[PDB]
């Protein structure tokens, strides 16, 4: 059965809630983002509509073959009347494609749900200065202090010189990248563009990145590994068994791999810097965890609410034991106190 924050008072509306079959008096479900903790459940056999982004759309018309005539994309930073309801999509800065969603009630209170988010003071400037919001749906995954991380720029700039630097070493270098579902593409990317190459990967995945808008993308990426010197693997092989067998497959034109894990957190953040970041190293194999996150830091979500000033906060993340629960709501009092609201 659907959770309760997975449903907007007052509509017939529900978010990300298509694992629970057809969910009573739901007259249109909306989709933030594909990620499949959030798309579970979608297929060619759904005939309920769908409201996403154009990216959104493309994902789930091309990879999980729903049909058209259910699939209803919206425009960002665009006033829509949803079954008599007006509703405004705007960019989460998580994956591509993702959104949060204002609703505008009937009755005059208005709801803002992140989806999955990571804050920024450039959504300070956004439709969401225009008018109070009363409730907030709030993607809590990083939600402690303890959650410190570096910018993306500058996880980036790591990224980008590593690479740069031990291959201008060693022409024979391969470099490896790990993914398993969309979001983080500048990793690749950036790395791919510092050494002149394009990125190898399957044809499945290459799929999936054609569906994402991304300008110049059939300069960037190919299904020929044999031309690329940056290739993409998914994460399970990123491991010094998986990363030894591939470089047996690429026939001795490489003697050496640096691959690179994007995590989210880990407690090396709390103790290290992005500048003092090392590998682990077996033989003529070593792997990055790189820091580069999609969500929130704590301060970063803290800015956020401080600067929305919601009347109440519904957590959509972490909800899950009374610890959880109670720890998060100490901090949004906090919040609240120190900001006056
Ligand atoms: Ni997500």
């Amino acid at each position: 059965t659907c959770p309760f924050y997975k449903k907007i008072p007052g509509t017939g509306f529900t978010v990300d809630a298509f694992q629970y079959g057809v969910v009573e008096g739901c007259t249109a479900y909306f989709l933030t983002h594909f990620h499949s903790d959030h798309y579970a459940g979608l297929s060619k056999h759904f005939t309920f509509p769908v409201y996403c982004s154009e990216i959104t759309g493309n994902l789930l018309k091309n990879k999980l073959h729903v049909q058209e005539q259910y699939i209803h994309p919206l425009p960002l930073d665009t006033e829509c009347i949803v079954n008599g309801v007006k509703v405004v999509l705007l960019d989460a800065n998580h994956c591509p494609g993702a959104v949060m969603i204002l609703f505008y009630l009937p009755n005059g209170t208005v709801i803002l749900h992140t989806g999955d988010f990571r804050a920024d003071p450039s959504m300070e400037r956004s439709l969401l200065a225009d008018q109070k919001v009363h409730m907030l749906y709030l993607d809590t995954t990083y939600c402690s202090p303890e959650y410190t991380f570096p910018s993306q720029q500058e996880v980036i700039r790591f990224a980008i010189n590593t690479a740069f630097e031990a291959v201008t070493l060693n022409p024979h270098a391969l470099v490896v990248c790990g993914t398993y579902s969309i979001g983080k593409e500048k990793v690749f990317l950036a790395i791919a563009d510092v050494l002149g190459s394009k990125v190898g990967m399957s044809q499945e995945k290459y799929k999936t990145l054609q569906c994402l808008n991304i300008p110049e993308i059939n300069s960037l990426i190919t299904t020929d590994m044999c031309s690329s010197l940056v290739h993409l693997l998914p994460m399970m092989q990123i491991n010094f068994k998986g990363l030894q067998s591939h470089l047996k497959k690429c026939g001795g034109k490489y003697n050496q791999i640096l691959a690179f894990r994007p995590t989210g957190w880990t407690h090396s953040n709390k103790f290290t810097r992005i500048a003092d970041v090392i590998p682990q190293t077996k033989g003529n194999i070593s792997i990055y965890g790189i820091p580069y996150s999609e969500h929130s830091s704590y301060l970063e979500m803290k800015r956020f609410v401080q600067w929305l000033k919601p009347q109440k906060i519904i957590p959509t993340v972490n909800v899950g034991t009374w610890k959880s629960r109670s720890t998060m709501e100490k901090y949004f009092r906090e919040w609240k106190l120190e900001a006056g609201y």
